[PDB]
């Protein structure tokens, strides 16, 4: 963290001596800790490589932000020494802000590369496309080892990775892998179609990130081959590239465990007006059904004017019944995602749960009713116990069987938030404290 | 999914023709879909490799489970053709169940390997140790390229990975990397200390998984070098190995967003008794403070017998106030984790939020109070609006400033669940509907 010295004079000499011995990340680490001036000045000095990298690892918006400021003499320079896949996605960041700057800034790009990027924008950001890089290593089945090792002796600094060589026939279709770990021990005269592997795993141009992701986690890979409608090899996907697709779809899920329902969402980047518009979309439909909570507490007013001396027992009661429905749904929901359990594993849970439900209800009842007495209302004390428990159970069995419900209909169970619960757990959670009090007084 | 044929006869011939052409994973996929008999019989047929693999990818308990049943003539067989790191962790799985079987089963292990694993158990399963594998590639600074490429021509099938060669001096200390991608283009006569990289990133033997994980996501690596107290290179960590550490610490986090507070937790594996003991640890402390919710609704009974005609407005009211505190805490909590925001970023949120809070409260008030009239209680209609709003705000500002609170004291913010909120959001959320009704009647 000494860089903050060879930069205060705004010279040239003492600065360049640093922007060559420090790793891109160190910078990224102290980047959001910089000033609108230093940054605007550093992203125009580090070498072609470093500058490019440090950019691809910036918020999509923070990227296009410095693609409108940075001097045009460096644009046609960075865009090149910048990995293609990282570009494609990054280049798009701009489009969400300036549909013109795109068409224009795009020209600064060499037509030899542009035509390639003019194909990675046609693929969604969900499917393989928006992740696959064309800079791969592809050989032919009718070649030698001494030949492939010599083919990589060159064109090695122009391919995302030469550790996994793919094989394709004349028509361009894939038909086998070829670990370099093998090209090193094999005999220099051996054919390629004899050390290769015909049983190759792949991913279609259109496969949800999550899906693609999973494969590289089970099959313990690091490089997945992307194919097209017919079967031609048109791109590869790196692991450090998908290692993010996780934290992303991971934070997208932790998010939908609240109201917050917006695709890519960061925090430091979003004015109060922004959070508001989204957060309040949900917070509202939620208090539409919750509204019915108080409307029903009305229909049963006749007998309620009798439950006059009590009813103070709807907070602790309707809440604990909610907390339950949560743990339940939480646990099952993530499960459905971790490929643990399934659409066919619902019976098995329904049951398994009934046990935990009535199991808890009892431990809890002893606690609530133990004080529902000591508090000062020994009168009608069954309404409390019979309900808390008759509910904790009825609740845990709701949040537990709901997530499945969605999947049976095709919908990210993550949608079944905690509040969607702490609400429907108030709806039904009340009707019980009513019949368990009405037909407990006549 | 044809395997279910060459297995019904319980023969020998037609079965082994399958357990040779089927990938380990296909099996794992249909493993939890098998019977206590087929499994117990298949894990004794597949070749040394496949059988070993399929085991390392099984719940820690489901592992040690089949290490007490499987025939002893296969144990000293699997435990060998089984990667060391995966063993270490796996062999421990047994220890949490049988402190004897361990000491014993351990014996079937070749002393040459045993002494190696008798060192991977002294490292926590949180720290690097429980993840680092000793089967790495380490060379010396004073060697050539044609020499390292020739050193890998052999001992290639006994190293976790030879794609990233590490350099160390005579005393065994690390001092540079060496990408194979380089050993391929460099001149066969070039020394090692001239194409290597002195600026190497590393991880100490004791570094929380998450921490070690992060590195391999930023520096876009795939192989991290593990060092010891002094600085000697004693192990490496694979990406596909850490790619899990994520989904793990990822699901540990989504879990702590409820009561569910237990380290490694799977679902299919946990008798209602299991879930119960943990889930109910939290659901209890939670309804200890929630208990206070109804005890306070008492202290204000004198004025409450007055609020007879009403008070049915505590469900929709105290709930929406809770839903708010959730979105808040959820968003901020995950942020603290995504390295977005910080312990210094508390002021900027407190403010940013005041806006969103009072912003929402109003949108919401319009909704609640719009019906608090049309419902049939136009009388004292301010108690509803003034509170809902005076609360939505005071709630969102709680769940928003709570996660930081813990971090200021060193505690995984994830602990601040949603229900921990939907409860404290009931405590304070009430006291308001009281002063906003008591000093609104005199
Ligand atoms: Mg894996
Ligand atoms: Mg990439
Ligand atoms: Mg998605
Ligand atoms: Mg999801
Ligand atoms: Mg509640
Ligand atoms: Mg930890
Ligand atoms: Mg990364
Ligand atoms: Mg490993
Ligand atoms: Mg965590």
């Amino acid at each position: 963290v000494s860089l903050q010295e060879a930069l205060q004079e705004g010279d040239t000499r003492a600065l360049r001596e640093v922007l060559e011995e420090i790793h891109p990340q160190d910078l990224l680490a102290l980047w959001d800790e910089l000033k609108g001036e230093h940054r605007y000045v550093v992203l125009t000095l580090l070498p072609k490589a470093k500058a490019a990298e440090v950019l691809s690892h910036l918020s999509p918006e923070e990227q296009a932000e410095y693609l409108k400021t940075l001097p045009p003499w460096r644009l046609r320079e960075i865009l090149e020494e910048l990995s293609l896949d990282d570009l494609a996605d990054a280049l798009q960041a701009v489009r969400k802000e300036d549909p013109a700057y795109f068409q224009r800034l795009k020209d600064l790009l060499d037509p030899r590369t542009r035509a390639e990027v003019e194909a990675l924008a046609r693929y969604e950001e969900d499917e393989a496309g928006g992740l696959m890089t064309p800079e791969y290593v592809a050989v032919r089945e009718g070649m030698t080892v001494e030949e492939v090792l010599r083919f990589l002796r060159r064109a090695a600094p122009d391919a995302e990775t030469i550790y996994y060589i793919y094989v394709v026939d004349e028509k361009g279709r894939l038909k086998g892998v070829l670990s370099l770990r093998d090209l090193i021990v094999a005999d220099p005269r051996t054919r390629v179609a004899e050390i290769m592997n015909p049983k190759v795993v792949y991913v279609r141009t259109d496969t949800d990130q999550e899906e693609v992701a999973r494969l590289m986690a089970d099959y313990d890979f690091t490089v997945l081959p992307v194919v097209d409608e017919e079967g031609r090899l048109v791109g590869i996907v790196t692991v450090d590239d998908v290692l993010d697709v996780l934290e992303a779809e991971a934070t997208e899920d932790i998010h939908k465990l609240g109201a917050v329902d917006v695709p890519d969402l960061v925090y430091s980047e979003a004015g109060p007006v922004a959070l508001w518009l989204a957060r309040v979309r949900w917070l509202v439909i939620l208090i539409l059904t919750g509204m019915v909570t108080s409307s029903i507490l009305q229909g049963f007013e006749s007998v309620l004017e009798a439950v006059t001396a009590l009813a103070f027992y709807v907070p602790v009661l309707l809440g604990t019944g909610g907390n339950t429905g949560n743990q339940s749904a939480t646990l099952i929901i993530r499960a459905l995602a971790t490929r643990d359990l399934d659409l066919r594993d619902w019976r098995r849970v329904f049951l398994k749960e009934m046990g935990v439900g009535l199991l808890l209800g009892l431990t809890l009842s002893f606690l609530l009713v133990g004080k529902v007495y000591w508090d000062g209302h020994p009168l009608l004390l069954p309404v409390v116990g019979v309900s808390l428990v008759l509910i904790v159970f009825f609740a845990n069995l709701v949040g537990a069987m709901l997530p499945f419900l969605l999947r049976r209909l095709g919908v990210d169970p993550a949608l079944v938030s905690n509040p969607l619960v702490a609400t429907l757990s108030d709806v039904t959670g009340l009707l019980i404290y009513l019949s368990v009090a009405r037909l407990l007084l006549e």
